[PDB]
DNA sequence: CCAGACGTT
DNA sequence: GTCTGG
DNA sequence: CCAGACGTT
DNA sequence: GTCTGG
């Protein structure tokens, strides 16, 4: 999973991650870094898309089940990272797949310092490789949703996908702002998918799942590495190959054909 | 020990 | 920074 | 992820 | 084929 769409104002996207603290107050996350929040239909890797994260990554003695909402860079930048540029790094950090993930370098360290956030998308592409031909075929890829006047009542009423990420934190050598960088945790495609594609995203259904993945409080990485798994909790339609280059923002990127 | 990699679809 | 391969 | 470049005096 | 930029 190599591509999103993100396209809600950023009041509309606030009010749709509305959930409950573990005393069950009802909140709307706090932003942190608002400005860099950017809506598009077409979200690729080195862009910025909006994540949860546990509030106590950000307050002291926060209560940790309390979320922030930030935009962060799609491509893990390790710490240790040398070189002035981010753009420099010389393997791919888009996606961390789930088996290897206590094994990974890049990965393990910030998981195991608590450094575990949700991805929000209106939902995913996914491209087709089908037999004997180069023709791929774009898929948009989400939640199931509750069944220009018609448009409105949707994108009000939609459920943002809740994918499992891991970001690490990295202090340009030249000076700057701390970046913070996301990997999207793949895991096995689904029944649904797999004549899409072998590989999905690890998608968090529903605010249990959401919780225990921020809440590196009270949930250790072995608990948190549960929650990582395909769901079948999944639905699509083929669009148009608009959505192929990452410059066209229009709702045709992930309207049906 | 040091050198060199650190990742995925 | 940390781990693997030599 | 795909699109588009891939080079020097 | 392989890498960078979006």
């Amino acid at each position: 999973c190599g591509r999103t769409s993100c396209h809600l104002p950023r009041d509309v996207l606030t009010r749709a991650c509305a959930y409950q603290d573990r005393r069950g107050q009802q909140r709307l996350p706090e932003w942190r870094d608002p400005d860099k929040y950017c809506p598009s239909y077409n979200k690729s890797p080195q862009s910025n898309s909006p994540v949860l994260l546990s509030r106590l990554h950000f307050e002291k003695d926060a209560d940790s089940s309390e979320r922030i909402i930030a935009p962060m860079r799609w491509g893990l930048v390790p710490s240790w990272f040398k070189e002035s540029d981010p753009s420099k790094l010389q393997f791919n950090t888009t996606n961390c797949r789930s088996d290897t993930v206590m094994e990974k370098r890049s990965f393990k360290v910030p998981l195991g310092k608590g450094r575990r956030c949700v991805v929000l998308a209106d939902g995913f592409y996914e491209w087709q490789r089908c037999q004997g031909t180069n023709q791929r075929q774009p898929y948009f890829i989400y939640f199931p949703q509750i069944k220009p006047e018609n448009w409105e009542k949707v994108w009000d009423n939609w459920r943002l996908l809740t994918m499992a990420g891991i970001f690490d934190c990295w202090e340009p050598p030249e000076g700057g702002d701390v970046l913070y960088s996301y990997t999207i945790i793949t895991v096995d495609s689904c029944k649904g998918l797999s004549d899409i594609h072998h590989r999905m995203p690890a998608i968090l259904d529903g605010e249990e799942a959401v919780s225990k993945w921020l809440d590196f409080g009270e949930v250790s990485t072995q608990e948190a590495l549960k929650l990582i798994h395909p769901t079948e909790n999944i639905t699509f339609h083929a669009v148009s190959s608009v959505v192929n280059n990452s410059r066209n923002n229009t709702p045709e990127c992930l309207a049906p054909v």
